[PDB]
């Protein structure tokens, strides 16, 4: 599995991503049941003038997650939920400013 | 829905990623009959000698989105030459050169 | 086509970025058929400590390939298993630190 989050520089701090890798870490192998040391987190910053929301310059908070498909919509939603949560309560960021998605790739897709 | 820029660095100027952001904001708030405050745009650059064509270092622009699914293919394909067309104009970039793609991601694939 | 190799900055080389964006497009127009102009190949980098695997900072590697649908499985396949073949030779990486994705896109869904 592959998570990535996108933030505006600045935003997170080298604790704050230690924590969130952690946490999402955590997440995935609690509700997926895969060994951790296959769970990647990478964190990338956006320039301050290179994000935008409704057209205007702004602060979004994007995290995107790839995982093998074969799971129910339970357990996508479940990582969702918890992803969202985690990322608000490290960050004390607001929601709406907060997007989460977690896509499948078909296991003949990928090779690790 | 996302949308994501990938250009080598020194290609866009702030008032040019202004100027795409509203643009692509505008044209698919209009042809999804969506609200402007879920759009989302980012902006990313490559380091010189990081993107390649045939083989050889070049300069293509890469433009992803990422909207919801449900839509016509008709829907789809407006919001590609929309975007496609204004990229053209705004930088001056050759057809061939740039290259678009609007993926449907299921409903409940995200959470926002 | 639209290759994309993720690594932690300082990973590659500029001789090895050249090698596998040749290599690299050189698997695709081999299993596909399709002419080398359309093949792009892209490198980014992340900064070192914003790279995780399992819980703590790492140095994986992730390449996706973003192609057309249409195909059979076992020219992705050949595809997946000759970029990862190559790109543990080009560098050495571990095995279990490589990362090879191809995923689908409609022709409909893509714009060039």
């Amino acid at each position: 599995p592959l998570y990535e989050c996108q933030t505006v520089k600045g935003t997170l701090s080298e604790r704050q991503r230690q924590s969130l890798a952690e946490s999402i870490t955590s997440i995935h192998t609690r509700e997926t049941g895969a060994p951790a040391s296959y769970v990647h987190v990478l964190f990338k910053e956006l320039e301050p003038g290179s994000a935008f929301t409704a057209g205007q310059v702004a602060t979004p908070a994007i995290i995107r997650g790839q995982i093998r498909a074969g799971r129910p919509q339970a357990t996508r939603h479940a990582i969702l939920r918890a992803i969202t949560d985690v990322y608000m309560a490290v960050t004390g960021a607001d929601a709406n400013a907060v997007v989460v998605a977690v896509v499948d790739i078909p296991a003949s897709w990928a090779m690790e």
